[PDB]
């Protein structure tokens, strides 16, 4: 099969998804609804991708289009999710999920709950999430790739947050993602 990887190129994860003999293809930019890109594309996985996928596309790999997504969902949608989830206070993990229109709404394949440490950062939580969502990939994607699951439906409520949300908060970030989690716990609340 052919599986579209949008998002940043990751060595490892085209090694990994070749590994299952399938053919990689991998695109990071903004994606018009009749490039060539999707001619022939079995699955697309979304992991780091930064544009939104037009209803179009949506529609036409419905079930056939998941996102990695370092939340747990249904909290914690679009932007900055790791952030958020300490200003907040909400839940933390990293969720595979069908891609639907809409930002990170989609169907829930499988979730797994992160937990956090009294001297963690932004940064070693961060590294923590991509660990477990690449990890969580992994052990599922054998299953997703013979469309050996359904995903039940997201609660709606949770929250969403978009990229200019967090500016009123960046003064909290004296260490940038080196900035220890303690100090932003709740903030936005
Ligand atoms: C478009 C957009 O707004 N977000 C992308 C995507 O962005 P992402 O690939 O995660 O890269 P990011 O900008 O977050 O940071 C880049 C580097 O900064 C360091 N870092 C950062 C934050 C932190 O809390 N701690 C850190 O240490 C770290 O080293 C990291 O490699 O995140 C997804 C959740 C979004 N939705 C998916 O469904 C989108 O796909």
């Amino acid at each position: 099969g052919k599986i579209l990887l949008l998002g940043p190129e990751r060595k490892w994860l085209r090694d990994f998804l070749e590994s299952f003999e399938d053919e990689v293809t991998q695109y990071q930019d903004k994606l018009d609804k009749k490039s060539a890109i999707l001619n022939n594309v079995d699955f697309i996985i979304s992991y780091g991708y930064r544009y939104i996928i037009h209803p179009d596309i949506v529609e036409r790999f419905k079930q056939r289009a998941i996102n990695l997504h370092i939340s747990y969902l249904p909290w914690n949608k679009g932007a900055d999710p790791n952030l958020w989830s300490f200003l907040e206070d909400s839940p933390k993990g990293v969720t595979i999920h069908y891609i639907d229109s809409g930002l990170d709404t989609g169907e829930i394949i499988v979730q797994r709950e992160v937990t956090y440490y009294e001297n963690d950062t932004l940064r070693t939580t961060y590294e923590r999430l991509t660990q477990t969502i690449e990890k969580l990939f992994m052990e599922y994607w054998p299953l997703i790739r013979l469309g050996k699951i359904r995903g039940i439906p997201q609660p709606k409520g949770g929250s969403y947050h978009k990229l200019k949300d967090k500016e009123k908060y960046l003064y909290l970030l004296t260490d940038g993602w080196d900035t220890p989690v303690q100090k932003l716990i709740g903030k936005a609340q």
